C-alpha cells in the first residue's frame, strides 16, 4: 500500500486510549510501507468530521480515531450520532474512505480492551488503519487507469 | 435482465457467513442470465457506501452484502446506522438501485438461519439480487425509450 | 383532484395486506376523479425510494405503500429508518408530497386492522391517499397561476 | 416585529388540540402587530415540511403546528423521525426559521395541557411563534443592511 | 488564538444555566486572546442551527449553547436529534467548526453539574470552546498559506 495517501484525525478526550487508537494505526502504516501518514489531533470526537473533511482533499483514507464512552445523561447517545452522521457524510462528498476507528462503548473497561493496550483483546485504531488501507487500494483499482 | 449491469460489494467481517450471501447472489445472477457481475469485496459494512457509490457510476444496480451481528457495545447501533444512511444516500445521488442484503441479528444462530446455506430458514443475499435486478428493470421500463 | 397526476409505489413484501392497501388508494383517486393513476410494485420496502424519486420526476404526489412487521432481528428498525429517511429526501428534493402509507407494525394483526379490509379499524392506503391529493392541490395554489 | 412575513402550517391529525395550538400562534401574531399571517392545513405531520418549504420561499418565517401521539405500533417513531428530519432540512437550505409547534406526546391528556386551552400548564403553539418571530428579528440584525 | 474569529450562540431555554455556560465560553475565549467573540441569543436550542449557519459565513468557528432537559413526553429526544442533525450539517456545509456545548440531561441537578458553576464537575460550554478555537487553528494550519 506504499503509494496510499494516508490521514489520521485522533480526537484526544481519553488521552491514553486516544494514543493508543494511533499508536496502532501509526503501526499498521508503516508495516504497509507508509512511514509518513498525516496525523491530525482534535479535542473530541465532534471535532473529527470536520477535519476529515479538509483532510479528505488531499488524501486516498482518512481514519477517524477516538473514544466515546457512556455516562449518566443522553450525551453519549448525541455525540455517537454527530460522528456517524458525519462521517459519512464526508465519505460519500469526497468519495474517499473514512474508516471509523472511534470507540463508542458503555464501559471504560470495554474501551480499554478495544484500544490495542498491553492487555487489550483487540486494536480497532489498527483495524480501521487496515480498513482504509484496503479501500483505498480496492478504489484505485476500480478507477480510472489506461 | 440479461442487459443488466449488476454489481455486488461484499463486506469480509464473517467470512463464512459472507461467502454464504455471496454464492446466493451470484447464483441468482447467473440465473437471470448473469455470468460475470462485478464482485468486490470490502473489510467491512462500514466501507460498502464509498465502495457502492463508485460502482453504481456504471452499473444498473448495486447489491451490498454483508453480515453484523451485535455484541457487547453500541458499535453494533453505529455500524448500522451508517450502513442504512450511506446506501440510502447513494442508491438517491446515482439513482441506481442498492439492495441491502446486509444482515443486522442479534446472534451468529440468526445470521446463519438467513445466509441460506443448507438448512437456513432464508437466503437474503439471493433476495437481495432479486430485488437488485427486479427493481433495475423496473427503472428501465419506467424511463427514456424508444 | 382530476387534474392531478398522482403515481403508487407499493411494496409486495406480504403481499394480501400490500393488494388491500392498493385498492384503497385505487378507490380514493378514482372518487377523486383519477381513474389511472401510475402504479409500480417493487420488492420490499427499501426499494420504494428510488422508484419514488424517478415517479416524482413526472407526477405531483406519489403515494408510497408497503408494510414492515418486526421480527427476531433489529433488521425491522433499519428497514424503517431507510424508508424515513429516503421518503423525507425525494419529496423534499422534488418539492413533491410523497405520502407514507407504509405500516410498520410489530404484528401481523397490527397490520390487517389497518389495511382497510372488511373488517379493519383503518385504511392506510385510503389515509395516504387523501393526504398526498390534498397537499398536491394545495401546493397548486400556493404557487404561480393567474 | 410588525415588519415579519409569517407562515404558519398546521397539520389536521388530532383537529381540537391543532386548532387551539393555531389560536395560540394567531394571537402571538395579532399581539406583535402582524399583517394577518399565511395560514395552511395540512393532512398529517408527514405532509407539512413539502409545505413549509413552499412557504419558506416567500416568508421571513414559518411556524409548524401539529399533534402526534404515541399508540401501539412503531408508527410514532417514524412519523416524528421524518418530520424532525423534514423541518431541519428546509430551515437550512431556506435559511429560514422553522418553529417546530409539532407535540409530540404519549398520551392525548400530554397534548392538551400544552396546547394553551385556559387549563393548560404550556401553549407550544404560542411558544413556536415566540421564537419563530424572535429568530427572524435577529437574522434580519445579523444580515446585510445599513 | 487571537487571529481567529469567533462566534457564541446561546439558547435562552434555562437562563440560570446558560448564562454560566456563556460566561465559561467567553472566559475560555478571552485567556486565548480573544475579549470580543460575536455573541448571538436564540429562545430555544430548535433555533441554534439556522444561527449558526448564518454566523459560520463570517466567523472562523461556532460555539453553540443550550439546555435541554429531559421531561415527559419523547419531545426531549426530537429536540437533541434537530440540534445533532442541524449541527453536523451546518459545520459541514460551511467547512467550519461548530461546536456543540448544548447540554442534553435528564435532570437539571445533571445540568448545573456541567455547567461550570462554582461547584459544578465540569463546564461544557468552556470545554465547547476550547474545541471550536483549537479546531479552527488546526484547519487554519492545513489549509492554503504561504
Ligand atoms: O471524543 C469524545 N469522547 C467523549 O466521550 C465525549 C466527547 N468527545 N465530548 C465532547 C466533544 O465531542 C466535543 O468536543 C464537544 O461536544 C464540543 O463540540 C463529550 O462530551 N464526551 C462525553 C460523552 C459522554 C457524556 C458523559 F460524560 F458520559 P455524561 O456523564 O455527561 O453523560
Ligand atoms: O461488517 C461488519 N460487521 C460487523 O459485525 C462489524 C464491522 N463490520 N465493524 C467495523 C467495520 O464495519 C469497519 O471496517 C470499521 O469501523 C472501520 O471503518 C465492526 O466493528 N463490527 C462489529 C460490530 C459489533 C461489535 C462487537 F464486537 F459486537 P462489540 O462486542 O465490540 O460490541
Ligand atoms: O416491505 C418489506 N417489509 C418487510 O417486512 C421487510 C422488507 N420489505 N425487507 C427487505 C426489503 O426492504 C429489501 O427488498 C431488501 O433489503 C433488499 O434491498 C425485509 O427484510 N423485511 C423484513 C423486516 C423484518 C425482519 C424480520 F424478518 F422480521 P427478522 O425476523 O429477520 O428480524
Ligand atoms: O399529524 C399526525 N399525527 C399523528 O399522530 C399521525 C399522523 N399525522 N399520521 C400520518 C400522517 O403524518 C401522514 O399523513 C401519512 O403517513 C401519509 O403521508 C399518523 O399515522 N399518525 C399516528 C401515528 C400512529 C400512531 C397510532 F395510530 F396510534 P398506532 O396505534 O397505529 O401506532
Ligand atoms: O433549548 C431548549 N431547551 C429545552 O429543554 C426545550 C427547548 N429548547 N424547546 C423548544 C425549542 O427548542 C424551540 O424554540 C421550539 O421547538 C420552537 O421551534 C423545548 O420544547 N424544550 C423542552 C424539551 C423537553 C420537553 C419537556 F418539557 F420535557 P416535556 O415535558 O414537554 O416532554
Ligand atoms: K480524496
Ligand atoms: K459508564
Ligand atoms: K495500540
Ligand atoms: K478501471
Ligand atoms: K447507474
Ligand atoms: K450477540
Ligand atoms: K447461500
Ligand atoms: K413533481
Ligand atoms: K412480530
Ligand atoms: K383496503
Ligand atoms: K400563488
Ligand atoms: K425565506
Ligand atoms: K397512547
Ligand atoms: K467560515
Ligand atoms: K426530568
Ligand atoms: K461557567
Ligand atoms: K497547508
Amino acid at each position: 500500500a506504499s503509494g496510499v495517501r494516508l490521514a489520521i484525525v485522533a480526537s484526544s478526550w481519553h488521552g491514553k486510549i486516544c494514543d493508543a487508537l494511533l499508536d496502532g494505526a501509526r503501526k499498521v502504516a508503516a508495516g504497509c510501507g507508509l512511514d509518513d501518514p498525516t496525523v491530525v489531533r482534535v479535542l473530541g470526537a465532534i471535532e473529527i468530521p470536520v477535519v476529515a473533511q479538509e483532510l479528505a482533499r488531499n488524501h486516498d483514507a482518512v481514519v477517524a480515531l477516538g473514544v466515546v464512552i457512556r455516562g449518566q445523561t443522553p450525551h453519549f447517545d448525541y455525540v455517537c450520532d454527530a460522528v456517524t452522521q458525519g462521517l459519512t457524510r464526508v465519505s460519500l462528498d469526497s468519495s474517499t474512505p473514512i474508516a471509523n476507528g472511534v470507540l463508542t462503548t458503555n464501559t471504560e473497561e470495554q474501551a480499554l480492551d478495544r484500544a490495542g493496550l498491553p492487555t487489550s483483546a483487540e486494536d480497532k485504531g489498527a483495524q480501521a488503519t487496515v480498513a482504509a488501507l484496503a479501500t483505498a487500494l480496492t478504489l484505485r483499482e476500480l478507477r480510472a487507469h489506461s
